[PDB]
């Protein structure tokens, strides 16, 4: 089989959430995850006279710790009936060699599952900032609930007497409403990312556009982060001191697509809300022998025999996407 | 005759339609086309338990996976009496020798036939993604039809009820219509290709003019693709968020030049579609003898005798320009 | 461990359907079964002009493709414990060597497995020609439907209108019904395979008994199949231009006998009806490293470790028994 060092991927394709909210990463050296091992936040100074030594500061963080991550693991065959994509300006002379073809196929595969893996921690963050509840289920999985510690005002839906859909589309000003939503944000609101169908309702108000600064160039760094995701994310403009993003990326189930966000929903938060990227041990006998129990991803290649007589490529990880302050975002289910 | 090494062109002049959507290519090592060998689409990661168990991900090609390549041969003769094109910086002195005469006329031929066949792949590609229907006809060839699988919702016709011509050119704003036609796109649209006639009635609205971006163009490296083949391809700027482009491509019929697209017909879709460039095998003795049947093009030359005591040059190809998801585009039948 | 040279079967138990309808066999090299690659039939040649360029035969036509094979892999074990089944007329002194008895028991083990896979293909074939539609399902092998394309009038039921039980066994004659069901046969019918208990009532009509001919010897070679499976094949005699046989074949379920023909069934068809014996790929990496992907059967023997410290025996296959023309038979459901 192939050596473990064959990990030539070097691609950063985090779908709009791992690349903006969960910059920090904390792998774990133990199977389960203990939340109480995060570094945490620090107090003021403990002002003291310069004659006596003071007390030592210790940061612990949170109370509940005993969580357990999901353990997805994609596995794939490399049956050399694979019709290789014709790389431009590649000589067909190398196409004769079975070894080059096999290496090409396994490298294509590695990309295949690396696109297959990103989605799970993607909707992990989606569920994180949608309600702050996280249920993980599945066959042969022992479903687990995760409570992030959210309040109920972070999930207010516009469902009263007056809604954005059943009022004036010309004279109403959505601002007063957006600050009414963002007042209980535990911080400055900075991202008002939209679901496109919901944005269709939002933009219907003209009062948006006479104040919508949709100048090219969000802030000169947001586009430096979002152009790579040219298929799923789009940037509208400035609503003054804040940015507007429309995201319609889709996760595909066994046979059909599905959008990550609920249709008529929007969320409020900030670009600097720190989010944890905790991972778990890789319970591979080989991994313990190579001291890589603490990592994010793990490739493997091996040749089985007898019943499934083939050779396979293997990935496994433990994503338990977390956010430091669940209440830093408020979710409005539009109506 | 000249050998197979006489393939020194290495020029990429595909007019805007093999470059924006079908960037990849899949030659086949079989006479027919099987979607089973197509990698297809990635799937979920399937939350599962630890090492206790594990199951293989298997990617299907759907139900229909049989197709007939569009195999075709242009033929030319090398009659050493044809008048040579007066290229610049071309010395007649090193042209008097028949050796240069022949090697230049054969090459000028070579070019004009890949130009014709390239027109052909573009024609079949636009036929496929203009409505989702697609057909394969030709004299001395059995008629063939291919269904891309386009949904009925992505073939909207403007003529029904509410056209664009009989509205007020000063107040009727087409942002509402473009958004209502882009909602059912199965993906955020960013390329808004127009036709030379249809663009006029669209742009006629004054509300369009002010919001239009024209400052040098600020989309992407697409400008590099546009300025190369700028003859039939025109670029205006940004619709606020998306690219506005007018295509005026032409193809040579029996004796008449005809536009690539019907006049009042618009295409809407993404800048990163997944488009297939499948090819059949090269059904001839020699290519099989060097085993290069899996390729886009095949040049070859000989001198045939007896009844046609003359020399001939062939190009063989077999395209079936194909699209994974027909529903990531919508066809607006304007009027 | 024994190699692939352990192929010593030479046993023909093709049960009355492989000799009579399924004469020709063809395994592919691609995973799916495409009918568009059958050799097809050949018609009468043409009287070509003496000295002229001729025509090349092109024997294709009829796609009807894209059917998936019925993969089956029954396992067995070679624990050298059981007393051998004493082979008639074999040298017994060499039984002292345990290596010989191992090489004998592996053969005996392959014998039962090939009997079982013949059982698989036989209830596949009978299920093929009784209604057309063929459903194959099982654990770890998802349900699969294969539709032959039989018209609704190929499965006439005697219960429709007048049954045969409420008929005089001393005055009524079944002839008119015979030609009535024989007209929509897409060919002459000369086989009337019966279910013996539903055929006793067929004999119950007096006219059948004397109208049946009992001259020793069939039309041409019908006894050839009869003399092989004498315990379950019987040839009753002649009915003018149609030959009467009764099949009483049975197969093992997990531990029990089941009959092949449902009680009240008659089938009418032609001796020369074309039925393919298609076979699928062998999904075994060893096959590709020996390039034996195109085969009907595949031996395999290896040694398992850790939990099941045993040695296994394997024959993997995937029959997809097929009819060129589903309307080539009439299955009258008696009543």
């Amino acid at each position: 089989a192939q050596l473990l060092a064959a990990n030539e991927q070097k691609f950063k394709f985090d779908p709009l959430f791992l690349r903006l909210f969960f910059r920090e990463s904390y792998p774990f050296t133990t199977e389960k995850v203990y939340l109480s091992q995060i570094p945490g936040l620090v107090n003021m100074a403990l002002y003291v006279s310069p004659i006596v030594s003071g007390e030592v500061i210790r940061s612990r963080g949170g109370s509940t710790s005993e969580f357990t991550p999901g353990y997805v693991k994609p596995k794939h065959e490399v049956n050399p009936q694979m019709t290789l994509r014709r790389l431009p300006d590649e000589d067909p002379q190398n196409l004769a060699d079975p070894a080059y073809r096999r290496r090409r196929i396994i490298m294509q595969n590695m990309r295949d599952e690396e696109l297959a893996i990103a989605q799970v921690e993607e909707m992990q963050a989606v569920s994180a900032v949608l309600k702050g509840k996280y249920t993980m289920t599945g066959e042969a999985f022992d479903p687990v609930e995760v409570d992030m510690g959210r309040s109920e005002e972070n999930n207010i839906t516009q469902s009263g007497g007056t809604e954005w859909s059943k009022r004036d589309k010309s004279t109403y000003d959505p601002t007063d409403d957006i600050e009414a939503y963002a007042l209980n944000a535990s911080g400055v609101v900075n991202i008002i990312v939209f679901d496109p169908k919901g944005w269709a309702l939002f933009r219907s108000f003209k009062a948006v556009k006479e104040k919508l600064d949709t100048r090219r160039g969000s802030n000169s760094e947001l586009e430096t982060a979002v152009k790579d995701l040219g298929k799923a994310v789009s940037y509208k403009g400035m609503y003054g001191d804040v940015a507007i993003v429309v995201y319609s990326g889709q996760y595909v189930e066994n046979g059909v697509k599905k959008n990550f966000l609920p249709d008529n929903t929007m969320v409020l938060g900030n670009t600097q809300a720190r989010g944890l990227r905790t991972y778990g041990c890789i319970q591979d006998a080989d991994a313990q022998r190579e001291g890589i129990n603490a990592s994010a991803r793990y490739p493997k290649n091996w040749v089985t025999t007898g019943d499934p007589a083939r050779e396979f490529t293997m990935i496994q990880s433990a994503p338990l996407m977390l956010l430091a302050d669940p209440d830093e975002f408020v979710s409005v289910q539009l109506a």
